[PDB]
């Protein structure tokens, strides 16, 4: 039996769900049969992923296509009359399955690889998970967060915080340290795919191979936060079939901002710049912002920013070395869809 708390476990379950990672799979029309988890090799998906980026190339400016289209279904086996690889979206959507399928093999290795089964998985984490109590000032804080920054255009659903765990992940206060004193630390979101948290416990935020398609990559090829809510909750692609879900908040050190309005594709930030803020029309009230343990939390209400011009409703974050992030909390999220 488990000393760890039942959240915790529950948590662990959840992010090792085999038959969630098989759905996953079904979903995105994989052949498991020829393609099983055990099987995935990071070798071929980076091969995958420079087919699609061949694609993504040849559809910007038809038989070609089709070939390309069918060498990446060589190289990923699909179990269907075959859709042809033709659109941005299209590539897109191969592209995050890709990502995702990476951190499911993640999830399976580690499983796969005397005490309760469920305290030998917390283990291969690496990463001490606590509870946060939910009647303390810290989940106050945090539930204060989830509330006030929840967009008003994202209306297909509310959130309500289930669980919030405290996550210190092995080896990540070493590899932040250079960045510990920047200024203008932030306390912000990164959602993602629950079957992908296996992968991010184990080995923290990560930012898109050279081989993948810059494609749908806004402001590069990066780590990407939100100070609102829903704009990061919305990447958990969570449903009503499957409404639970998981956000993390991250301390990002952004130091000083290269502050952009519209797609740029960065592959150097300029000199004496550590990050991108994209720029949107709502930004939360500055003046609610609170310290939580140094870092600001901006958790205000959504106010006009007073910038016009913009490609964004809301703002977003960008940073270009997975040393600038801090894994703080974990939360559990159950969206009640509308
Ligand atoms: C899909 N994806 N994969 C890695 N990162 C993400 C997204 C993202 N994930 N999670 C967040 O919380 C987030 C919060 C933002 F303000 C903005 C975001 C994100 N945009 C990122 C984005 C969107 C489309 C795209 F093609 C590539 C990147």
């Amino acid at each position: 039996k488990s000393k760890l708390p039942k959240p915790v476990q529950d948590l662990i379950k959840m992010i090792f769900d085999v038959e969630s990672m098989k759905k996953a799979m079904v979903e995105y029309e994989i052949d498991l049969q020829k393609m099983p988890l055990g099987k995935l090799s990071k070798r071929q998906i980076q091969a995958a992923y420079s087919i699609l980026s061949e694609v993504q190339q040849a559809v910007s400016q038809d038989s070609q296509i089709l070939d390309l289209s069918n060498r990446f279904y060589t190289l990923i086996p699909h179990d269907f009359k075959p859709p042809l690889l033709n659109n941005a979206d299209s590539v897109q959507a191969k592209v995050e399955m890709l990502d995702n399928l990476l951190d499911i093999e993640v999830a399976y290795s580690l499983l796969r690889g005397s005490k309760d089964p469920i305290d030998v998985n917390y283990e291969k984490l690496k990463t001490d998970i606590k509870v946060v109590d939910r009647d303390s000032e810290e989940a106050e804080i945090i539930r204060k967060y989830v509330k006030n920054t929840h967009a008003t255009t994202h209306n297909a659903y509310d959130l309500e915080v289930i669980d919030i765990f405290k996550i210190e992940r092995e080896g990540e206060c070493q590899r932040y340290k250079p960045f510990k004193q920047l200024h203008n630390r932030r306390l912000l979101w990164h959602g993602s795919r629950t079957t992908n948290f296996a992968g991010i416990l184990s080995q923290g935020l990560r930012i898109a191979p050279p081989e993948a398609p810059v494609t749908g990559y806004m402001f590069g090829k990066g780590i990407y936060f939100a100070d609102m809510v829903s704009k990061s909750a919305n990447y958990c692609h969570t449903s009503q079939g499957d409404p639970i879900g998981l956000i993390l908040l991250g301390e990002v050190a952004l130091g000083n901002m290269y502050e952009l309005k519209h797609a740029s594709h960065i592959s150097k930030l300029p000199k004496g710049k550590h990050s991108v803020k994209g720029l949107g029309k709502t930004t939360p009230d500055p003046s609610a912002n609170i310290s939580l343990d140094g870092v600001d939390v901006p958790l205000g209400t959504g106010i006009s920013s007073g910038v016009n011009d913009t490609s964004l409703l809301y703002n977003e974050y960008i940073v270009y070395d997975i040393a600038q992030v801090n894994l703080k909390y974990l939360l559990k999220l159950k969206f009640n869809f509308k």
